[PDB]
Protein backbone atom coordinates (compact mmCIF):
# COMPACT_ATOMS: atom_id res chain seq x y z
CA UNK A 1 0.00 0.00 0.00
CA UNK A 2 2.64 2.10 1.21
CA UNK A 3 4.95 0.12 -1.33
CA UNK A 4 2.51 0.60 -3.99
CA UNK A 5 2.51 4.42 -3.07
CA UNK A 6 6.33 4.42 -3.99
CA UNK A 7 5.46 2.70 -7.09
CA UNK A 8 3.36 4.51 -8.03
CA UNK A 9 5.91 7.71 -7.10
CA UNK A 10 8.51 6.20 -8.46
CA UNK A 11 7.09 5.79 -12.00
CA UNK A 12 5.31 9.10 -12.46
CA UNK A 13 9.27 11.01 -11.25
CA UNK A 14 10.38 8.91 -13.73
CA UNK A 15 8.04 9.76 -16.56
CA UNK A 16 7.95 12.97 -15.93
CA UNK A 17 12.23 13.10 -15.96
CA UNK A 18 11.80 11.12 -19.40
CA UNK A 19 9.81 13.79 -20.56
CA UNK A 20 12.15 16.71 -19.16
CA UNK A 21 15.28 14.95 -20.26
CA UNK A 22 13.46 14.65 -24.15
CA UNK A 23 12.90 18.39 -24.67
CA UNK A 24 14.83 20.51 -22.16
CA UNK A 25 17.71 18.49 -21.06
CA UNK A 26 20.13 18.23 -18.38
CA UNK A 27 19.57 21.70 -17.42
CA UNK A 28 16.15 21.60 -15.46
CA UNK A 29 17.03 21.05 -11.42
CA UNK A 30 15.46 17.88 -9.51
CA UNK A 31 13.10 20.59 -7.48
CA UNK A 32 10.85 21.04 -10.71
CA UNK A 33 11.47 17.90 -12.15
CA UNK A 34 9.87 17.22 -8.29
CA UNK A 35 7.48 19.51 -8.81
CA UNK A 36 6.10 18.27 -12.42
CA UNK A 37 6.03 14.93 -10.56
CA UNK A 38 3.38 16.12 -7.72
CA UNK A 39 6.04 15.15 -5.48
CA UNK A 40 8.47 16.52 -3.12
CA UNK A 41 12.45 16.60 -3.99
CA UNK A 42 13.75 14.39 -0.89
CA UNK A 43 11.43 11.66 -2.57
CA UNK A 44 12.41 12.19 -5.59
CA UNK A 45 16.26 12.03 -3.95
CA UNK A 46 15.44 8.73 -1.83
CA UNK A 47 14.91 7.15 -4.81
CA UNK A 48 17.01 8.98 -6.90
CA UNK A 49 19.84 10.42 -5.18
CA UNK A 50 21.95 12.16 -7.90
CA UNK A 51 20.71 13.51 -11.37
CA UNK A 52 22.81 10.56 -13.46
CA UNK A 53 21.11 8.16 -11.01
CA UNK A 54 17.88 9.89 -12.67
CA UNK A 55 19.24 9.35 -15.86
CA UNK A 56 19.64 5.67 -15.11
CA UNK A 57 16.99 4.71 -14.36
CA UNK A 58 14.63 6.61 -16.80
CA UNK A 59 17.21 4.98 -19.61
CA UNK A 60 16.50 1.53 -17.48
CA UNK A 61 12.59 2.27 -17.65
CA UNK A 62 12.43 3.19 -20.99
CA UNK A 63 14.29 -0.02 -22.43
CA UNK A 64 11.83 -1.97 -20.34
CA UNK A 65 8.56 -0.33 -21.93
CA UNK A 66 10.22 -0.57 -25.90
CA UNK A 67 10.27 -4.18 -25.04
CA UNK A 68 6.70 -4.29 -23.06
CA UNK A 69 4.93 -1.91 -26.09
CA UNK A 70 6.24 -4.32 -28.61
CA UNK A 71 4.45 -7.64 -26.85
CA UNK A 72 1.62 -5.31 -26.33
CA UNK A 73 1.51 -4.67 -29.93
CA UNK A 74 1.60 -8.47 -31.00
CA UNK A 75 -0.95 -8.91 -28.75
CA UNK A 76 -3.54 -5.90 -30.14
CA UNK A 77 -1.93 -5.92 -33.77
CA UNK A 78 -1.37 -9.41 -34.34
CA UNK A 79 1.54 -11.27 -35.91
CA UNK A 80 0.98 -9.78 -39.23
CA UNK A 81 1.17 -6.32 -38.85
CA UNK A 82 2.80 -5.64 -34.91
CA UNK A 83 6.77 -4.93 -36.65
CA UNK A 84 4.97 -2.46 -39.11
CA UNK A 85 3.38 -0.32 -35.92
CA UNK A 86 7.00 -1.12 -33.37
CA UNK A 87 8.56 0.70 -36.49
CA UNK A 88 6.63 3.61 -36.91
CA UNK A 89 6.12 4.16 -33.14
CA UNK A 90 10.02 3.80 -32.89
CA UNK A 91 10.59 6.60 -35.82
CA UNK A 92 7.57 8.76 -33.83
CA UNK A 93 9.78 8.64 -30.28
CA UNK A 94 13.21 9.17 -32.09
CA UNK A 95 13.44 13.04 -30.94
CA UNK A 96 12.13 11.78 -27.51
CA UNK A 97 15.44 9.30 -27.27
CA UNK A 98 17.64 12.01 -28.86
CA UNK A 99 17.50 13.86 -25.37
CA UNK A 100 17.28 10.12 -23.18
CA UNK A 101 21.16 9.41 -25.39
CA UNK A 102 22.02 12.90 -25.16
CA UNK A 103 21.56 12.89 -21.25
CA UNK A 104 23.05 9.38 -20.68
CA UNK A 105 26.04 11.34 -22.73
CA UNK A 106 26.37 14.33 -20.96
CA UNK A 107 27.42 11.58 -17.82
CA UNK A 108 29.66 9.65 -19.81
CA UNK A 109 27.16 6.57 -20.01
CA UNK A 110 26.04 4.71 -22.56
CA UNK A 111 22.75 2.29 -23.07
CA UNK A 112 24.42 -0.64 -22.67
CA UNK A 113 26.09 0.28 -19.39
CA UNK A 114 22.95 1.95 -18.23
CA UNK A 115 20.63 -0.67 -18.75
CA UNK A 116 22.58 -3.54 -18.93
CA UNK A 117 21.05 -6.39 -21.47
CA UNK A 118 19.34 -3.34 -23.08
CA UNK A 119 21.28 -4.41 -26.49
CA UNK A 120 19.92 -7.88 -26.36
CA UNK A 121 16.76 -6.72 -25.25
CA UNK A 122 16.20 -5.14 -28.36
CA UNK A 123 17.45 -7.40 -30.65
CA UNK A 124 15.54 -10.29 -29.03
CA UNK A 125 12.55 -8.30 -29.13
CA UNK A 126 12.74 -7.09 -32.87
CA UNK A 127 13.82 -10.92 -33.80
CA UNK A 128 10.78 -11.88 -32.23
CA UNK A 129 8.65 -8.91 -34.52
CA UNK A 130 9.87 -9.99 -37.61
CA UNK A 131 9.93 -13.74 -36.94
CA UNK A 132 6.14 -13.65 -35.69
CA UNK A 133 5.60 -11.41 -39.35
CA UNK A 134 7.54 -13.37 -41.47
CA UNK A 135 5.22 -16.51 -40.21
CA UNK A 136 2.40 -14.59 -40.92
CA UNK A 137 3.32 -14.30 -44.30
CA UNK A 138 3.59 -10.12 -44.74
CA UNK A 139 6.82 -9.53 -44.40
CA UNK A 140 9.88 -11.20 -47.03
CA UNK A 141 11.39 -14.54 -45.31
CA UNK A 142 14.80 -12.88 -46.52
CA UNK A 143 15.17 -10.73 -44.51
CA UNK A 144 17.14 -10.94 -40.65
CA UNK A 145 17.03 -8.85 -37.90
CA UNK A 146 20.25 -7.19 -38.57
CA UNK A 147 18.22 -5.83 -41.43
CA UNK A 148 15.57 -4.57 -39.49
CA UNK A 149 18.07 -3.33 -36.70
CA UNK A 150 19.59 -1.46 -40.22
CA UNK A 151 16.26 0.10 -41.62
CA UNK A 152 15.36 1.44 -37.98
CA UNK A 153 9.00 12.80 -47.22
CA UNK A 154 10.18 10.42 -44.02
CA UNK A 155 6.37 9.34 -44.42
CA UNK A 156 7.33 8.32 -47.96
CA UNK A 157 10.59 6.98 -46.96
CA UNK A 158 9.11 4.60 -44.71
CA UNK A 159 6.35 3.58 -46.47
CA UNK A 160 9.01 2.53 -49.62
CA UNK A 161 10.70 0.01 -46.73
CA UNK A 162 7.50 -0.90 -45.40
CA UNK A 163 6.32 -2.11 -49.21
CA UNK A 164 9.97 -3.35 -49.96
CA UNK A 165 8.87 -5.36 -46.67
CA UNK A 166 6.28 -6.96 -47.50
CA UNK A 167 5.83 -10.19 -49.49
Amino acid sequence: PLRADAARNRARVLEVAYDTFAAEGLGVPMDEIARRAGVGAGTVYRHFPTKQALVVAVAEDRVRRIVDHARTLLAAEGPGEALFVFMRDMVRSAAADYGLVDALVGYGLDLEVAAPGAEAAFLATLGELLAAAQRAGTVRADVDVAVIKALLVSERVVRVIEDGLRV
